[PDB]
């Protein structure tokens, strides 16, 4: 996968530039650019989404669109400062299609193959940042570190620890913020509160 493209450095700027030249799977072709993680190596909390979406692919930054604004609202309710986080995604190139009459590029799910191909960047990020806790936002991120059979819905609120993860950080798997954007008002509000709960669990680690 991406392993030959990952240089022997923990400097995030060098890692990010190297990711721009990655060909570890096919996703680099149609994306605009790689979207590396944002934040600094002093971060105690790392958060991992699925992939850059439409806005991120062009902004060059993770979580800048509607799922990002909802995450900001949850972080602020959890009194977590986003500037103090390291925020990234399991795959670094936007996988997408267009529908006729659609108003945006639509994200397509990364295959497990692509996730495994890109995981070396995630490993380099964790080795570089040495977070105390990793928040996994959604199924793809959670499976990247916890195994392909892992179910986010069955482990809400739980602090996890697995053996093949750099520095043995605490892991907290939670709902993807994109899932909180749609549905009945009451279901959204209860899901938002659970997101805030899971963020508080990670920060109290
Ligand atoms: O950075 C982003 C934006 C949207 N969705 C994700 O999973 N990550
Ligand atoms: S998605 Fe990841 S592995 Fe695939 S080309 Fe982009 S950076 Fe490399």
């Amino acid at each position: 996968g991406a392993q030959d493209f990952v240089p022997h450095t923990a400097d995030l700027a060098e890692l990010a530039a190297a990711a721009g030249e990655c060909r570890g799977c096919g996703l680099y072709r149609d994306a605009t650019q790689a979207v590396f993680g944002a934040g600094g190596r002093s971060a105690r909390i790392m958060m991992i989404g699925e992939q850059p979406g439409d806005k991120e692919d062009l902004a060059g930054l993770p979580f800048v669109g509607p799922a990002g604004r909802l995450l900001d609202r949850a972080l602020e309710a959890a009194d977590i400062d986003r500037d103090a986080l390291y925020v990234t995604n399991a795959v670094k190139h936007f996988k997408f299609t267009r529908a006729a009459g659609g108003k945006r590029r639509i994200c397509k799910t990364p295959s497990r193959t692509e996730v495994v191909a890109c995981r070396p960047w995630l490993i380099a990020e964790m080795t570089s940042v040495e977070p105390d806790v990793v928040v996994l936002l959604g199924a793809t991120a959670a499976k990247a570190l916890l195994g392909n059979d892992f179910r986010v819905t069955q482990h809400r609120g739980e602090v996890l620890h697995v053996d093949d993860v750099p520095g043995d950080p605490a892991l907290v798997a939670t709902v993807h913020p994109s899932s909180l954007l749609r549905g009945p008002k009451e279901e959204r509000e209860s899901a938002f509160a659970g997101l805030v709960d899971d963020l508080r669990v990670a920060a109290d680690v």
